[PDB]
């Protein structure tokens, strides 16, 4: 985040257009231009606390090395889980969408049993879908599937024919996330911890989040 990017507001819809743009789209490419909106300003969240204590991502997922390679070029970290751009807003989301993006591919996931598209595409939709994230405010775990509860399914929807569900959903998360969930999260640390936590299994992975 800057002053008035909405690091939020711009992560919700990278996942949607992005799920979408693997081989579906058809909003992401028609305008692209939904409002890009501008409501008042903010405090800061330029990094975090700890600009200065964020480095040497860990081995890869089950850390079971003695910690010596030779850590001295790009061909050591190479493209896998272990990549530290700035804040990996796309990286992260990319890695949590792409494994539910293959498998709600079925057309018959949770997604089915957490929505079955009702009938009320409305505002009776996004409170469902919402309500689903909201249940326990910021989760960690609820963030990551609710991306794919109401950013894959669009996916199915746009291949219809229809448009209805993720011009609704799009247009409703990149408000409800907006309207009082962009503070909330940058607050209790939703996405942002979630990519440290899971990107720095090696440093604690949830130990220390409560300590410094």
């Amino acid at each position: 985040g800057h002053s008035m990017s909405q690091s939020n507001r711009e992560l919700v819809v990278d996942f949607l257009s992005y799920k979408l743009s693997q081989k579906g789209y058809s909003w992401s490419q028609f305008s692209d231009v939904e409002e890009n909106r501008t409501e008042a300003p903010e405090g800061t969240e330029s990094e975090m606390e700890t600009p200065s204590a964020i480095n040497g991502n860990p081995s890869w997922h089950l850390a079971d090395s003695p910690a010596v390679n030779g850590a001295t070029g790009h061909s050591s970290s190479l493209d896998a889980r272990e990549v530290i751009p700035m804040a990996a807003v796309k990286q992260a989301l990319r890695e949590a969408g792409d494994e539910f993006e293959l498998r709600y591919r079925r057309a018959f996931s949770d997604l089915t049993s957490q929505l079955h598209i009702t009938p009320g595409t409305a505002y009776q939709s996004f409170e469902q879908v919402v309500n689903e994230l909201f249940r326990d405010g910021v989760n960690w775990g609820r963030i990551v599937a609710f991306f794919s509860f109401g950013g894959a399914l669009c996916v199915e929807s746009v291949d219809k024919e229809m448009q209805v569900l993720v011009s609704r959903i799009a247009a409703w998360m990149a408000t409800y996330l907006n309207d009082h969930l962009e503070p909330w999260i940058q607050e209790n640390g939703g996405w942002d911890t979630f990519v440290e936590l899971y990107g720095n299994n090696a440093a604690a992975e949830s130990r220390k989040g409560q300590e410094r």
